[PDB]
C-alpha cells in the first residue's frame, strides 16, 4: 500500500504545515501536524475543555463507528517552547492520504496550552517518529507510520514541504519525479527515540564550505533551523544589522536586508536554503526588524533541522530495520 496526500502552510510565514487526516467510520477529517520530532497522534476533541476550543475542528469518538476506548491508557506531552496537551486514548480507524491504519491509538486532548487553543488552523498533531517517544501510559503505543509499516510498498515516508506554498508527505514509495539529481543517504541513531543524523558542514552564501560535524534531529514539527552558535553568529555576521536580541529572543535583521543563502552537508552532497527562506518577516505588525529563519541551538540541547532547512530538500525518512534519512535537492 501506499498514501500520498498533500501539506499546506497555516499562514503566510510557513509557521506549520497541515495535511488532512480522516479519523473514524464515517470519517472525520482533522488538519493534523505531521511532527517527524515526536510520536504521538493527538487531536481536539469532544472531551477537550470547551474554553480551550477556539475555531478547530474536533474528534467525536461517540460519532465513529469503529472508536473504542483504550481503557486506563493516559496521555500528557509536553514540548521545549513550554505548550503541553494531555487526556485518554481511543483506537480508531486513521487514513492518510488514502493509507489506511485500523487500530490507531488517537490520543484525545482533555486539556491543551494556550498556544494550542490560539492556533486554530492546527487540530492536533500526528508524530513520525519513532515510538519509543509515544507517551501514552501504562501501555506505550505505536505512531501511524509504524503501524502501517509492514503494509507498505516499501518501509520509507518522504516529506516534501513547499517555501510559501502546499508540499506533499507520501508513504510507501519515493516519487523519483519530485528531486533532481540524486538522493544523498546518511546514518541514523535511534537513541533518542528522534531522526538524528549529522551533517558534514554548512557554508554562508557563496562563502568556502566548513567541513564539521553537525548532530541533530531532521524534524517537520520545528519552524526554524537550529544549530550551534559558532555557526549562527557566521551566518548572521553576514547581514548588516543583524544581531541577537534577548528582548525578542534571538537574531533580527532589518527588514530592507538581502540575505544570504545557508548550505548545510549531507555526506559529500550539499543542500542550499536559498535567503528568502530564511525571512519570517516582522517582529510585529510593522516593524521594520524581522526574525531570523536560522537560531542557535543553545540551551535546546540538540540542533533541529526543521521545516527552514527541511523545505529545501526532499527527504526520506527510511525506517527500514537499519533507518537512515535521505536528502535530495528539488
Ligand atoms: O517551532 C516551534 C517551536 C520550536 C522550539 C525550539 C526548541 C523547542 C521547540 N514550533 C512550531 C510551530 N508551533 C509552535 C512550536
Ligand atoms: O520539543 C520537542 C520534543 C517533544 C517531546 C519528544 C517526545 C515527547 C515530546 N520537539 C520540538 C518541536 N518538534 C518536536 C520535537
Amino acid at each position: 500500500s501506499t498514501g500520498s496526500a498533500t501539506t499546506t502552510p497555516i499562514d503566510s510565514l510557513d509557521d506549520a504545515y497541515i495535511t488532512p487526516v480522516q479519523i473514524g467510520t464515517p470519517a472525520q477529517t482533522l488538519n493534523l501536524d505531521f511532527d517527524t520530532g515526536s510520536s504521538d497522534l493527538w487531536v481536539f476533541s469532544s472531551e477537550t475543555t470547551a474554553s480551550e476550543v477556539d475555531g478547530q475542528t474536533i474528534y467525536t469518538p461517540s460519532k465513529s463507528t469503529t472508536a473504542k476506548l483504550l481503557s486506563g491508557a493516559t496521555w500528557s506531552i509536553s514540548y521545549g517552547d513550554g505548550s503541553s496537551s494531555s487526556g485518554d486514548v481511543y483506537t480508531d480507524t486513521v487514513s492518510v492520504g488514502g493509507l489506511t491504519v485500523t487500530g490507531q491509538a488517537v490520543e484525545s486532548a482533555k486539556k491543551v496550552s494556550s498556544s494550542f487553543t490560539e492556533d486554530s488552523t492546527i487540530d492536533g498533531l500526528l508524530g513520525l517518529a519513532f515510538s519509543t517517544l509515544n507517551t501514552v501510559s501504562p501501555t506505550q503505543q505505536k505512531t501511524f507510520f509504524d503501524n502501517a509499516k509492514a503494509s507498505l510498498d516499501s518501509p520509507v515516508f518522504t516529506a516534501d514541504l513547499g517555501y510559501h506554498a502546499p508540499g506533499t508527505y507520501n508513504f510507501g514509495f519515493i516519487d523519483t519525479t519530485a528531486y533532481t539529481g540524486s538522493i544523498t543517504y546518511t546514518a541514523v541513531s535511534t537513541k533518542q527515540g528522534f531522526w538524528e543524523w549529522t551533517s558534514t558542514g554548512y557554508a554562508v552564501g557563496s562563502g568556502t564550505f566548513k567541513s564539521t560535524s553537525i548532530d541533530g534531529i531532521a524534524d517537520t514539527g520545528t519552524t526554524l533551523l537550529y544549530l550551534p552558535a559558532t555557526v549562527v553568529s557566521a551566518y548572521w555576521a553576514q547581514v548588516s544589522g543583524a544581531k541577537s536580541s534577548s528582548s525578542v529572543g534571538g537574531y533580527v535583521f532589518p527588514c530592507s536586508a538581502t540575505l544570504p543563502s545557508f548550505t548545510f552537508g549531507v555526506g559529500s552532497a550539499r543542500i542550499v536554503i536559498p535567503g528568502d527562506y530564511i525571512d519570517f518577516g516582522p517582529i510585529s505588525t510593522g516593524s521594520s526588524s524581522c526574525f531570523g529563519g536560522i537560531q542557535s541551538s543553545a540551551g535546546i540541547g540538540i540542533n533541529i533541522f526543521g521545516d527552514v532547512a527541511l523545505k529545501a530538500a526532499f527527504v526520506v525518512f527510511n525506517g527500514a530495520t537499519t533507518p537512515t534519512l535521505g536528502f535530495a535537492s528539488k
